[PDB]
């Protein structure tokens, strides 16, 4: 379903990319998207899918657009429009200077100092899940570790019941990798139905959890409204549940296929941080956009007020102008260039959390299970969307090569 080309779109800039179902998904999600960076694709293209929208293809342009909130607004950050429209998360659907107060608050909940406080638990949980798997010689990494790990840590941070995981996870999924089962607004309303009562309760009888801290916060000298808290937490949930989960699967899928990369980390552990960055560049997985507030000529292309443009954070670090041999993993690149956690005023607040979770997993898994691979005759399927994913990751290993710690 291709929408008729708008009058202002030069036909030579058309390139029908479907962000939800790119062409050679078989090859991998990042490979599927990287087709946008082949020599035959202009820097800025218009696609007819998903109702019609611009896509910037190069790191240079993604960053500029992200810096420029005057022209590129976060008011409608998701494609298709109805989703971007229904989208009312904070601080994500806001521009500076308004955005800045809400951010300062979310920072209170997820920033560095929270991570540092939670460090021991993160380690405790990782060690426990891993040790628990070790003797089996086989898992479903996606259901077995990648979901539980990040998700339990969040449920802990938020002070919410683990029991709610399945329901929540479904709703969060519908948002980033729409199934067709429920529309964005519906999905938004259900999560919101979840949260409302919860917020009500923590406004009355505050705890020490993230939700209590948000429900009772100050923004611009005055108190946050019930709607504002619902809208902040809503975001906290989607980042909590859906980002780290997918990243780990990509990373582990790669590790499973590359013995020499594993060994490298085993023997020269001082490289883990460097490797974490490189993996963040290569298996980048978020693609959102902005809305043109007005008519604006950008790198010689005329954008019309109201036009949406996808600025794939995934793409920057995959761009050959930014990283020589992009599709190659090299733990010792001089410079790892990416915008995995975004760029501009919306830079990921949960970055410190994400990094800490990634580093622990690598260190801890490799410690106990140094040698592993993908299950014979398993065909790994990636999924595309706002947040890209892995459907399932069947791993196998020989117990006898594992190390109890
Ligand atoms: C692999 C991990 C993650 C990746 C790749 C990631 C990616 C991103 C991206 C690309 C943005 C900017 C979106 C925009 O500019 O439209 C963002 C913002 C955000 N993320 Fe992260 N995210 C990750 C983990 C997390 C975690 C663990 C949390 C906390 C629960 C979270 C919470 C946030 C918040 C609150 C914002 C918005 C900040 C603002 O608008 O000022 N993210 N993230
Ligand atoms: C990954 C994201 C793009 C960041 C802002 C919206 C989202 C879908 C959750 C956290």
């Amino acid at each position: 379903n291709l929408a008729p080309l708008p009058p202002h779109v030069p036909e030579h800039l058309v390139f029908d990319f479907d962000m939800y179902n790119p062409s050679n998904l078989s090859a991998g999600v990042q490979e599927a998207w990287a087709v946008l960076q082949e020599s035959n694709v202009p820097d800025l293209v218009w696609t007819r899918c998903n109702g019609g929208h611009w896509i910037a293809t190069r790191g240079q342009l993604i960053r500029e657009a992200y810096e420029d909130y005057r022209h590129f607004s976060s008011e409608c950050p998701f494609i298709p429009r109805e989703a971007g429209e229904a989208y009312d998360f904070i601080p994500t659907s806001m521009d500076p200077p308004e955005q800045r107060q809400f951010r300062a608050l979310a920072n209170q909940v997820v920033g560095m100092p929270v991570v540092d406080k939670l460090e021991n638990r993160i380690q405790e949980l990782a060690c426990s899940l891993i040790e628990s798997l070790r003797p089996q010689g086989q898992c479903n990494f996606t259901e077995d570790y990648a979901e539980p790990f990040p998700i339990r840590i969040f449920m802990l941070l938020a002070g919410l019941p683990e029991e709610d995981i399945p329901h929540l996870k479904y709703l969060t999924d519908q948002m980033t990798r729409p199934d067709g089962s429920m529309t964005f607004a519906e999905a938004k309303e259900a999560l919101y139905d979840y949260l409302i009562p919860i917020i009500e309760q923590r406004r009355q009888k505050p705890g020490t959890d993230a939700i209590s801290i948000v429900a009772n916060g100050q923004v611009n000298g005055r108190p946050i409204t019930s709607d504002e808290a619902k809208r902040m937490c809503g975001l906290l949930l989607v980042g909590g549940l859906d980002t780290v989960v997918n990243f780990l699967s990509f990373s582990m899928e790669f590790l499973a296929k590359s013995p020499e990369h594993r060994q490298e980390l085993i023997e020269r552990p001082e490289r883990i941080p460097a490797a974490c960055e490189e993996l963040l560049r290569r298996f980048s997985l978020v693609a959102d956009g902005r809305i043109l507030t007005s008519d604006y000529e950008f790198h010689g292309v005329q954008l019309k007020k109201g036009d949406q443009i996808l600025l794939p954070q995934m793409l920057s670090g995959l761009d050959e102008r930014e990283n020589a041999c992009p599709m190659h993993v090299d733990f010792s690149r001089q410079k790892v260039s990416h915008t995995t956690f975004g760029h501009g005023s919306h830079l990921c607040l949960g970055q410190h959390l994400a990094r800490r979770e990634i580093i622990v997993t690598l260190k801890e898994w490799l410690t106990r299970i140094p040698d592993f691979s993908i299950a014979p005759g398993a065909q790994i399927q990636h999924k595309s969307g706002i947040v890209s994913g892995v459907q399932a990751l069947p791993l196998v290993w020989d117990p006898a090569t594992t190390k109890a710690v």
